[PDB]
């Protein structure tokens, strides 16, 4: 899939603009859902999937809360359009051996598990707080068959293997459970400009 | 609108299969988009809209942050539907005059805003926490041309004048803004034993 990124939709389509200015170059794959843009990576018939995640005023996005992870798939990039709604995409490739090297200017989604207790969420994101590290995303979802338990998405500002986010981490490790790396990529410029 | 309820999506659709179970013996009112359901409830086709909101393995839902205010809606229920996948919806009306009268078995859905600032959510939860108020919900939402500020929806357990979440919601006033009652409906035995 060398250079090719599949998107949903039809092309001419504002998400294969999206790819276009994201990944100049590269070649785009339409697919009709979402399952056919993820599969196209975990096959390797496309190197990367664009996939749409939040919208400022309106729109329906897929949740890959489950289906990314399940697919091998890791996130390493992101982007914005605006067209005013603003959408904002993820990028994801197959799974890599390596994180990226560490320095300024990355941002991290994470996947973890908290108990159905008052305060739950709240001692996990503690030492967050305490090291003035900003997250800038956080969504619950429900357990299939269970609600003891409720797993979340969190988008946060650095790099995991550097100051100041991995001391963080480590003390949201403490009070979660199933702390799973799903990206870590370079913040867009669009979350700065004035 | 009397007996009729409203659902995005085609006849025989899950959404359609949701308002027969949800409202039995009611007319259900297909509509192509969320907009067009939420509308039919603001002009009184539909008295109420059966509105998907989250997925335990997959789905696309319709982001509600910004349109469902706006129409002047209202959530009054909850339904939970299993398909290996579970679907949850909102059922919405036109908004009340008063609330719920306050008892017990009561949720609450609302909106908050809280600043783009380390440890600025964690504030607002450590109330709740205090107070030993579960939440069950919590989805972050950019605002449109602003990263200097994030909305949240969340959902929480209890009525908003009883005690323990009333305390907490006078609490959280001084730790957001743009705080709004969405909701408050009866917590489905889909939690418990239905
Ligand atoms: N950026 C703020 C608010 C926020 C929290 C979580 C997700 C998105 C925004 C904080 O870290 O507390
Ligand atoms: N119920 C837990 C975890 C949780 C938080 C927010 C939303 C959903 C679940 C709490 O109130 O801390």
């Amino acid at each position: 899939g060398e250079r090719i990124i599949a998107f949903q939709g039809r092309p001419g389509a504002y998400s294969d603009l999206a790819c276009r200015q994201a990944r100049p170059g590269w070649t785009t794959l339409p697919c009709q859902t979402f399952a056919q843009t993820i599969a196209a990576v975990h096959d390797g018939r496309a190197e990367l999937a664009m996939l749409a995640c939040e919208n400022s005023l309106a729109g329906r996005v897929p949740d890959i809360h489950a289906l990314l992870p399940e697919a091998g798939l890791f996130i390493v990039g992101e982007h914005f359009q605006r067209v005013h709604n603003t959408t904002r995409f993820y990028i994801a490739s197959r799974r890599p051996a390596t994180l990226p090297p560490p320095g300024p200017g990355f941002m991290t989604t994470l996947l973890f598990r908290v108990n159905n207790q008052p305060g739950a969420l709240y001692k996990a994101l503690g030492g967050l707080a305490t090291a003035g590290v900003n997250m800038t995303r956080l969504e619950s979802y429900m357990l299939e068959g269970s609600f003891s338990a409720t797993q979340f998405l969190m988008d946060v500002e650095g790099h995991p293997e550097a100051p100041p986010l991995a001391r963080a981490l480590d003390e949201l490790s403490f009070f979660s459970e199933q702390q799973e790396i799903l990206g870590v990529y370079p913040a867009s410029p669009f979350r700065r400009k004035p």
